[PDB]
C-alpha cells in the first residue's frame, strides 16, 4: 500500500493509543516543511523581479516553524537556532512537548544553491513547573522523535523515532510526503569521509592521524574518497545512505566543536543510532551530553560503526 | 523591468539579425530542462508508489526529443550514448550539441544537487553531418552553460555577450533573469577537489593544497568544499570565487571528467567570467578533441588561483 | 491561527475521543483530491504529448478507490464508476461506507468546464457481511459529506454535525487551508439555475415556478440565471451566493436525472448543515430510502426561502 | 513531434520573415498568462492566511508589465484602466493591445471559470501613440485569443493561419499545442444567455430562444448552458458548436458586453475557426469604435445557428 508520512504518523499513534497531540505536532511541522521547501525551490520568485511592477529564506523558515508548532497546540517550548532565548508558548496554546530546532541549516551559503534542511528534536516536558527554557536542557537520550527535512534535488523528510528511522519524498506536484525506505539502517562500514579539510592546520593529531589513514591505508585497502558539501543536513544523509563518516571535530582553538548540541548534534546523533550508526563527541555519546545552555556546542563524529570506531581507537590512541 | 530567458535569448538573437535557428534551439533547451528539473524533484512519484493502484534516461530523452524537434540541429553528443546521435534530413538545423543531461546522477540515491551541462557549436561544413563535427575545440563554443537542480533550479548561460544567470520560478515556470553580467571574483578562499586520491596526486597538486592549508603569506587557510557533483562545485566557484580540481590519478591518468560536454562547457563559462580553466599544460578550450568521449584534467576558477596552481604547477616541470 | 484540512480533522475528532478511523479515512480522501485536482489542471501531459519522444474519470476513481481501501476506513465502496459496488477486502476492511462521484461533470471536461468529486460517508449499520445493501441508507443518516470543486481554484467543502467548513487548496503546499468557517447559505437569493433546454417536459409546477422568478408577480427584480450544467459548480454557488438550483424529472429522466446516492444525498447534507434545503418535491432528499444503489432523483435545493417558494407552487398543483 | 506555444509563436514569426517584435510581445503575453493562472489557482493564499505568522488587479499589473517591458506596444486599453495606457516612449513598439486581464472576476468568489481576453493591432498612423490608436475596428486584428482559467488552464490562439488551442502544463510551465488549425462545427445543439432578463428581451430573442426550446419540427429541443463568465461560454461554444448571445434590448441598446477587449477578440477567433458573430445589425468585426470602452452586441457561434438568429431578428425589423 502507499503510504504518506500523514497516515503513518496516524498510525503509529493508534498503535500507541496515544491522545492525538504528537501527531498533531508532526503534522504541523510537515505543513511547515512544505511551506519552507516551496519558498527555497524560488516559487514566487518573479515577483521579487518585478513581473507584475521579502524575507531571507532562514527568517522566513524559522517564522514557519514557529507559527505552525504553536498553532498545534502541542508545545510548551520551543528553542530555535534563530533565537537568544527559548520560546514559551501562551497558555491557550500550550502542550507538552518541547522542540528544538534549526529551521534552515546551511543558509549562510545559500547564494550558491547548496543543499539545506531543516532539523528538529522532540522531547516531552520532565517537570510541573511552569515552562521554562530549562525544559530544553535535556540528554538527546530523552527524545521522542527526531530527524530532518532535505531540500536538496528533491525533498526528502527523515523521522527517527522509537521504530526506526523512516524516509519520506516530498511529491511536490501534491503537497505529500511518500514513504519510500523503511526502516533504514546504515552500512557497517563505509567508503567516504567527510570534513573540511581546509583548517588541517589546527586539527588535533588524532583527527590528523585518522585522516591520514583514510587516504593512505595500512592494511592496503583501498583509501575511501572524500565528500564534503558543507551543509549538515546534506553531507549526514548521504552518510546515511551510503555510509562512511562524518566529523566536525574539536580542536585547539575549538575545544567544543562548532555545530550545536541541542538542534544540530542531538538530532542527527539519534537518527544515526536508531538507523545502527554512532555519534560521538570522541569523550562520549553525543546522546548523553547533558547540556547546561540551550546554544552550548558539541563535537560530533558520526556515521557507520565500524568507521566510528576506528576514529575512537585513534582518539583514545592520543590518550 | 523584470526580463526571462526566453525574452533575453530572444532579444540577443534579434541584435545578431540571426535567422532565429540559434533561438529556437535554446528554448527547446529551456524546455527539457523545466522538464529535468520537474522529475529531479520527483513531481508525480507518488504515481510510482501506487497512489492509484531512469531519470539519467529520461533527462537524455528530453534532451534529445526537444534538440531533434527544434529543428535546429544536425549532431548530438551525450554523455549517455556511445555514438553521436544523427539527426535525421527532415529536422535538421546547422548546430552540434554535446550535452550531459543529468551530471552528478551517479549519486543521486542521496539527493546530492545535480545538473545538467551543455555546449553548442555551430557545422559550417555542408558535407553530410558525422559524428566528427562534434570534434571541435572548446574555443569554437556559440554558447555553453549548465542548469543545475540544488535548493533552486538555476540555468547559467554563457555567449560572446558574457554569463547570464536565469532562476526557475516553478509557480510560473519561467526563467528569471537574476544575476546579469557576472564576473567572478578575482581571488577567492575555497578550494575543491577529492583529497580521498592524495596518494596518486601529482606532485604539483600535493604542494598547491599544502599551499592552501598552510599559507606562505601568513594569510588565513581556505576552506575546502567538494560537493562531487561538478555541476554544484563549478557553480559555488563562480558564484563565491575559488578554485575547482579535478586533475590526474592513477584511476584516471587524463582526469575523469569528460572534455566535451563536461570540461569545455565549463571552460568556457568560466572564462566569459573572467576566470581561468587549464589542464595545466593548456586552456582546456584549447584541447583539439579526437574522441566525443574522450577525459580531460581540469583546473578552474577565480584567475588569481588558477595562475598560483601554474605556477607551483611550471616549478615542476 | 491559520488551520488546515488535516489539523482541523484532526482536532474535531480529538473532541469527539473517537479512535481515529474516521480521520483516518478523510485523511487518504483529501490526498485523492489533490491527486485528481493535479491531473485534472493537467501536470505532466507534455509526456502524453511526447516531451521525450488512463482516462480522466479512471484515473479519479482508482485514486479514490485505493486511497480509501488502504485507508484501512472502509467497507463498502460505491461509486458512479462502477456498476455495483466495491466490497474492501476482509484484512483492509474498516467500519465506514462510501458513496462517491470521482470525477463528477466529466463528460463535458473537454470544454474544460469546472468538475467536481462528491462523497457521502456513512457508518455501516448492518453485522451481515458487507454488501452493496449497506450503502442503501438515506441521507439522514450521513456521518460526513462534502465535495470538491476544481474551478478557477480547488476548494474542498466539508460538511459534519460540526457545520459546514470551506477549504482552499494551495497547490504551492500541497495544502488545504480553512478559508470559510460555519458556512450558512442566505436566506433568500437572487439566482435560479437550472437547464432551461427541457421547457417542454417541464411539469406545471416547475414551468409556473420558473415564470415566477423571471415575471415576478409583486414587480420586484428578476432573478438572474445561471447553469454551468456541472453539479458541482451549480451547487457551490448557490451555497455562496444563494439562491435555488433544480434538476426536476423530465420525458427522458422520469425518475429525475442525478443520482441520489452520490450527487443528490451529499450535496442535500451540505445544504441541510448551511441552512438550506432539498426537496425532490414530494419529501427531503435525505428522507428518500435507496433501494439500487445507481437509481436517481429529481433535486430542488438551496436557499430556504427559495425552496419553500418553490413548494407552495408544488402544492398548489397538488 | 511536441509543440509548445513559445516554438509555434517563433515559427510563425521565421515564415513570416518579422523583426521579431510581435514574437516578443506574444512571449511576454504568454508569461503574464502564466502567473495569472498561478495566481488565479490561489498558489501562495496559505501565506495570506498566517500561515508564517486584488486578483483583477494583479492580473492587470501582470499583464501591463509584461507587455510594457516586451517593447513591442505603444497603447495598451484595458478593462481595468478608464484611460488608454500610452507606453513610456523609450520602450514602444508598434503594437496596440486591448485586453481584459482577468473576465468574469466579479463572480470569483465562486470559483467560476475566469479568463484572459485580449486582441492585438498594428499602429496605423504616424501620429504621436494616443487612444485613438486603438479604434479600430476588429477587421484591423492581427492576432486574438483568450486563456481560460477553467478546470484547466488553456491559451487559444487566433492568427491569418487560423486557431491554435494551447493546454498549460502546470509541471514545466509551458503550453502545449493540443488542438490545431480548429473549426466549429456548422450547427450545434446548445444555446446560451442569461434567461432570467427575459422580461427585458428584444421580441427577437424571445421569439428565437421559444424556437430552440420547442422546436416547430420533430427536431430535438437545444440544451441550455449558461457559465455566466463569457471565455468559459464562448470556449464551450467554440468545442461544441452552438450559440452564444449577450443581445442588445430597449434598456441597453448597444448590449453590455465591450467591444474592443471583448466582443472583437471573440468575434475574431469565432471567423477564423468557421464561425459567426454579429450585433444582429451588422459583423462585430465591421463596427469601428468611438470609444475605448464602448458596448457592443454579441451573438457569435455556429454559422449555421447565427443564420437563423438572423432571420428571425430581421423578421422584427
Ligand atoms: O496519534 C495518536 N493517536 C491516534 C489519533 C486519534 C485521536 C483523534 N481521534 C480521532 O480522530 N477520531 S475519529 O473517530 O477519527 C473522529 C471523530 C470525530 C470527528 C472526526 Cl473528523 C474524526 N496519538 S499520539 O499521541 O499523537 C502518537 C502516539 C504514538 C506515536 C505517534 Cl507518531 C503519535
Ligand atoms: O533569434 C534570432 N533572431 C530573432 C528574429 C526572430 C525570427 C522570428 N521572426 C519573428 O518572430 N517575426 S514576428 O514579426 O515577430 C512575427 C511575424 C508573423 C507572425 C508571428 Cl507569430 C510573429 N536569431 S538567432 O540566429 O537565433 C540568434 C542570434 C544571436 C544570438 C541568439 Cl541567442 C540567437
Amino acid at each position: 500500500d502507499v503510504n504518506t508520512l500523514t497516515r503513518f504518523v496516524m498510525e503509529e499513534g493508534r498503535k500507541a493509543r496515544g491522545t492525538g497531540e504528537l501527531t498533531q505536532l508532526l503534522n504541523s511541522l510537515c505543513t511547515a516543511v512544505k511551506a519552507i521547501s516551496s519558498a527555497v525551490r524560488k516559487a514566487g520568485i518573479a515577483h521579487l523581479y518585478g513581473i507584475a511592477g521579502v524575507k531571507k529564506l532562514d527568517v522566513l523558515s524559522n517564522d514557519l516553524v514557529m507559527n505552525m508548532l504553536k498553532s498545534s497546540f502541542a508545545t510548551c517550548v520551543l528553542v530555535s537556532e534563530e533565537d537568544k532565548h527559548a520560546i514559551i508558548v501562551e497558555p491557550e496554546k500550550r502542550g507538552k512537548y518541547v522542540v528544538c530546532f534549526d529551521p534552515l541549516d546551511g543558509s549562510s551559503n545559500i547564494d550558491c544553491l547548496v543543499s539545506v534542511g531543516t532539523i528538529f528534536g522532540i522531547y516531552r516536558k520532565k517537570s510541573t513547573d511552569e515552562p521554562s527554557e530549562k525544559d530544553a536542557l535535556q540528554p538527546g537520550r530523552n527524545l521522542v522523535a527526531a530527524g530532518y527535512a532535505l531540500y536538496g534535488s528533491a525533498t526528502m523528510l527523515v523521522l527517527a523515532m522509537d521504530c526506526g528511522v523512516n524516509c519520506f519524498m516530498l511529491d511536490p506536484a501534491i503537497g505529500e510526503f511518500i514513504l519510500v525506505d523503511k526502516d533504514v539502517k546504515i552500512k557497517k562500514k563505509g567508503k567516504i569521509y567527510s570534513l573540511n579539510e581546509g583548517y588541517a592546520k589546527d586539527f588535533d593529531p588524532a583527527v590528523t592521524e585518522y585522516i591520514q589513514r583514510k587516504k593512505f591505508p595500512p592494511d592496503n585497502s583501498a583509501p575511501y574518497g572524500a565528500r564534503y558539501v558543507g551543509s549538515m543536513v546534506a553531507d549526514v544523509h548521504r552518510t546515511l545512505v551510503y555510509g562512511g563518516i562524518f566529523l566536525y571535530p574539536a580542536n585547539k582553538k575549538s575545544p567544543n566543536g562548532k555545530l550545536r548540541l541541542l538542534y544540530e548534534c542531538n538530532p542527527m546523533a539519534y537518527v544515526m543510532e536508531k538507523a545502527g550508526g554512532m555519534a560521538t563527541t570522541g569523550k562520549e555519546a553525543v546522546l548523553d551530553v547533558i547540556p547546561t545552555d540551550i546554544h552550548q556546542r558539541a563535537p560530533v563524529i558520526l556515521g557507520s560503526p565500524d568507521d566510528v570506531l576506528e576514529f575512537l581507537k585513534v582518539y583514545e590512541k592520543h590518550s
